């Protein structure tokens, strides 16, 4: 019925500038729905939907900020696309031009089908070299 994919880039380096993208993804919806939703389970920036700040998976400190969306979600706690269509596909970028600390992290992120729903999960991992 609900099925999420994420994909990674799989060779980071350090610096990172705006609108990069770091992993991509899809849902498909196989039943009947007018839109998706999608969310990352991750700290999001302050009354900011759809910016996130991913924490390093063995740093605590190492931090990066990025942001979803591809071409026409909006803000409804998670962000909202419309369509009949069987599929989405969304990306994860850097939001605005940083320096990454190395190491490991894990995006992670949940999509509804729009019609009480239930979210499937899906993540990747991205290394800063």
């Amino acid at each position: 019925s609900t099925e999420i994919s994420l994909e990674g880039l799989h060779n980071m380096g350090e610096q990172l500038f705006d609108g990069d993208i770091l992993a991509t993804g899809r849902i498909i919806c196989r039943e009947r729905h007018t839109g998706f939703h999608i969310q990352m389970n991750a700290r999001q920036v302050e009354g900011r939907p759809g910016h996130y700040i991913v924490q390093g998976s063995k740093d605590t400190q190492s931090k990066l900020w990025v942001r979803l969306g591809r071409e026409g979600w909006t803000s409804p706690q998670g962000i909202v696309r419309s369509g009949q269509e069987e599929q989405v596909i969304f990306d994860v970028m850097a939001d605005g031009n940083q320096w990454a600390k190395p190491g490991e992290y894990i995006f992670s992120v949940s999509g509804k089908c729009l019609t009480t729903a239930v979210a499937k999960t899906a993540t990747s991992t991205i290394t800063v070299v």
